[PDB]
């Protein structure tokens, strides 16, 4: 534990079917103000933070080549309750023989107290994690 | 509310050509002393700066094979006129059936008072500025 | 000037075999208490750390499509003087004409004086740094 808000939560393994966000702890973090309540991480004081966040994604042979994997993170203010799109990517990985597609984002946005961000993937049952530091989603407050 | 340099531009959606740097936006930061000119962003104070970018590129179909995407984050001292390769990254999509490849480019630097940092991308005509959060540009006073 | 611990170290070119980070500088960094020492960055005092990395694959034509991207960035503690996978990534190029991988890994955490962190990578082979920018691996404390 230490000065600022700041959080680093990671996938949930068990979790085989949707894309949780645990509180571990090699240094999984959560503390200083920020915690997590339905799957999203909530800022305490108003200022810019730091937000970022990667997710693996694994697959067994392509189905054919109308596949798209997507990484988002938006913001949830207490006036609205919906979901403005601060960080977003696509991939497509098609077009034994594995493959992988991991994808990071990264920024520095100024955040209201109260605010609610939030970290999803449209498949996730391709999300791999058959390791540590795979996937995870944080933030801090500068 | 704030203290330190920051920005957080944005691509510009109906600049249908090339890739302008907005900020005149609701989640976009340009503030304390950080100014964009000739589409470049211009340093405050002397200090260490974190600096990030994305892109996203997209495409309808591989014309053959020879295809490859790169962004750059390059510096320019005002004194020294010159190009600095800062950050750099390059893909290859190719080898119907769409492709989305982004690209993430992150990193702290040591920057002096009045330096010109900027972004840029070699195809700009598979730029894919479609939804919010896709392309941007930042940097922050550590 | 600044005064919190940071490193910005990067590829060595005429290491043409393996992946060793150098800090001379400019535009590199590592000073403030980080040294290196063994190829590995080594923290000053405890904290909050925010440590990324960037690799670039690049291979002539596919072998056959067996072959997988690896970079990690492990942990070591002074008490369990054994790595911990923090941040980790997975790629797969294939599924003569060239392709280009590259790989970012961010991510913020909670740092012990005395710790030891590293950034490797499995097919030192291809780790492609003929330009500047397109490897590196730093920290910074916040």
């Amino acid at each position: 534990p230490s000065d600022m808000p700041v959080a680093h939560v990671v996938a949930n393994p068990q979790a085989e079917g949707q894309l949780q966000w645990l509180n571990r702890r090699a240094n999984a973090l959560l503390a200083n103000g920020v915690e997590l309540r339905d799957n999203q991480l909530v800022v305490p004081s108003e200022g810019l933070y730091l937000i970022y966040s990667q997710v693996l994604f694994s697959g067994q042979g392509c189905p054919s080549t109308h596949v798209l994997l997507t990484h988002t993170i938006s913001r949830i203010t207490p006036a609205i309750n919906r979901p403005v799109n601060l960080l977003s990517a696509i991939r497509s990985p098609c077009q034994a023989n594995p493959w992988y597609e991991p994808i990071y984002l990264g920024g520095v946005f100024q955040l209201e107290p109260g605010d609610r961000l939030s970290a999803e993937i449209n498949r996730p049952d391709y999300l791999d994690f058959a390791e540590s530091g795979q996937v995870y989603f944080g933030i801090i407050a500068l």
